[PDB]
């Protein structure tokens, strides 16, 4: 429960930051705020230098410390476009794994398009990145 939790509440925040891009007609990031583990505390929001100064939105991170929600390259952050792609236009995995296996492990994609999908359990992640 714990895990799929986890998964939902990143899916709902990358789906509301690619939303308010589209809806605002600009650039809305989101940003991991710790290790560049996506459960350890999110914002979103215009990012400049490096931050977003004026966070539309907040998440505390994950309640429990062993999940962890890693990108395949590492980002530390994702900026969506008015017309909800990502900029730059690369596809995105997330792994989101308990105890650092993979496990019970799921995976969150970005396509090409900025489409976000949280992938069906029979998915497990071929790494927890």
């Amino acid at each position: 429960n714990e895990l799929q939790s986890a998964a939902e509440e990143l899916n709902a925040m990358l789906q509301y930051a690619r939303s308010e891009a589209v809806s605002q007609r600009r650039a809305i990031s989101i940003q991991a705020l710790k290790d560049k583990d996506w459960g350890k505390g999110l914002s979103i929001g215009v990012l400049a230098s490096g931050s977003i100064a004026a966070p539309l939105r907040k998440h505390d991170g994950f309640r429990a410390a062993t999940l962890t929600a890693k990108e395949k390259s590492a980002v530390e952050h994702l900026t969506f476009t008015a017309n909800g792609t990502l900029v730059p236009p690369t596809e995105r995995t997330f792994a989101i794994c308990q105890n650092g296996k993979t496990d019970g492990g799921r995976v969150l994609s970005i396509s090409q398009a900025g489409r976000i999908q949280l992938e069906p359990s029979s998915k497990a992640p071929q790494s927890c990145y």
